């Protein structure tokens, strides 16, 4: 429901301002970059465009997740009517469409064409990437650059668009807008790499079959990609889609003993450092400090 | 003949049809394949034709000597929005077929079909932003929201025999006429004619779009099952009650029982279709289509005489005479 979502954002926005006075992540980044750049621009309060932008970004994020979660009914010769009722497919599609459409309508009425271009491209690349996703599972030839680009299209691009668009609506210089873009992109990549690290390490310490982990479904991320550089048996096991009994557990221990987790953690740190450096075009402020702290807090999840 | 009606913009349509394939890109083979499946399936391209005709009529009125690239891109954008809508409508309907070919979701599953339509809506928006006209950007964004609003309303009222005619006309506007009305107003905007002419071009497209939808709904009954691809009454069968049924319900109350049962008793669908024909439903729906067509032709009188205007008038006539 767009109504409920717009409600929570405003509520979550309220406590944010009230805190800096003396999911939430994407609107919070919009708010913080909005306030930092609005002060730089001489604005006395956030504009309507800033406040709408935070709602727009979260509507797009939520619509994206709702659609990405729709079921694949492709091979079925009957029972499709039942499986869609069971899984609420029509509601999912309709809700996502209306959320997307509401966000596009908001965006048009903010009247900034640069922002519309930016955000429209984010959704293109997201939908395009998610269609391709199934074809990339278990492909051990994926490069680290391919994985970062994939993570950008899936996660970091919307975040980078949101922080750039916050600066655009403040009217700060193009150079600062580009720096806010770079902060969002590199925080988003650092965020995604840490999520991928955590999926792995949690999988290696859990009691049952890690059957729902990234590695188990063939979604090969930073720690595994690094490991594959030094682990010929890891490649062979992944290529087998863990056919042999208990081979998933073996693959997990090969990744764990490789240097891969440490190298992924350092990849997350370098992107985080680039993010923090992107903020130095801003003067000292509680908003800049908080944006710096989000990077640190992300890396502290280890 | 569609070719006879559309020859004054035949060159504009040929260029558009050449371009549609590349407008999705080439990096994503599955995406390319899905777009090809609908673009190459045989659509009439009424919407781009209306855009070219109004573009040329208004451009002439405004003193322009040639169609702008914005006019040309607009026609592609409108067909793309229409195509994204069809992809999602087929998912929402679980339609297995669309003009002879299997639907995108039949080939790749509902999730890929949804994401393909999403790509096409976002691509449409991105092309339109690059035309740099915020008035049109806002107008089209409203139309796309109208589509989503209409799909929700239609899914919420399936088999609902208490639907009013006014509700049916709003749903028809959301589903079909709103995009056409915005496309003809935007064609006028890119020619730089007056606000008043722009408003008239909106009203032309609105009423022709309503007239076209009412006729499509009539033809779902009166057309044969082969010449339709799908059997007659396919709208009624999924619970989408259109003008002929809304009218028929006023004279044949057993339709309510049949529809309320979602056609559970066997052969009840052909019983329902019989009742529609027995009523004055089809003729009352045709005269509704005619009323909107007359309003459409009236909205053209603010333009000078031109072959473009004459063809825009002829579109109204062809629709009412249509068997399709
Ligand atoms: N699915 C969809 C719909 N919709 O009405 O279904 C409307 C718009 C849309 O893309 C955009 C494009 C730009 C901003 C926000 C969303 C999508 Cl991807």
């Amino acid at each position: 429901v767009v109504a409920d979502d717009l409600l929570k954002l405003n509520n979550n926005l309220k406590s944010l301002v009230g805190a800096e006075n003396p999911k939430r992540l994407r609107p919070a980044l919009v708010f913080l970059v909005s306030r930092a750049t609005a002060e730089l621009a001489g604005l006395l309060e956030l504009t309507t465009e800033h406040q709408r932008l935070a709602e727009i970004i979260e509507m797009i994020h939520t619509a994206s997740l709702i659609h990405d979660d729709v079921i694949d009914d492709s091979g079925m010769r009957r029972g499709k009517e039942t499986i869609h009722q069971l899984y609420g497919t029509r509601v999912a599609v309709l809700a996502g469409d209306f959320m997307f459409a509401q966000s596009s309508w908001f965006l048009a009425n903010l009247e900034n064409i640069e922002v519309i271009k930016l955000i429209s491209q984010v959704i293109k690349d997201f939908a395009s990437g998610e269609i391709k996703q199934a074809s990339t599972l278990f492909d051990c030839d994926i490069t680290l650059d391919d994985y970062l680009l994939k993570s950008y299209y899936k996660t970091a691009s919307l975040i980078a668009a949101s922080t750039r668009s916050a600066a655009i609506f403040s009217g700060v210089s193009t150079a600062i807008c580009e720096q806010m873009y770079e902060y969002g992109r590199n925080l988003g990549l650092s965020f995604q790499v840490v999520d991928d690290i955590l999926d792995f390490t949690q999988s290696a310490e859990q009691l049952g079959k890690p059957a729902g982990s990234d590695l188990a479904k063939g979604n090969l991320t930073a720690p595994v990609i690094f490991a594959l550089q030094d682990e010929p048996q890891l490649r062979e096991i992944i290529d087998s889609e863990f056919s042999e009994t208990n081979s998933l557990a073996t693959a997990i221990e090969l990744v764990h003993r490789s240097g891969g987790i440490k190298r992924a953690h350092e990849l997350a740190r370098e992107k985080g450092e680039i993010a923090i450096q992107s903020l130095q075009c801003l003067p000292r402020s509680e908003f800049r400090s908080t944006l710096e702290n989000m990077v640190k807090y992300n890396l502290e999840r280890i």
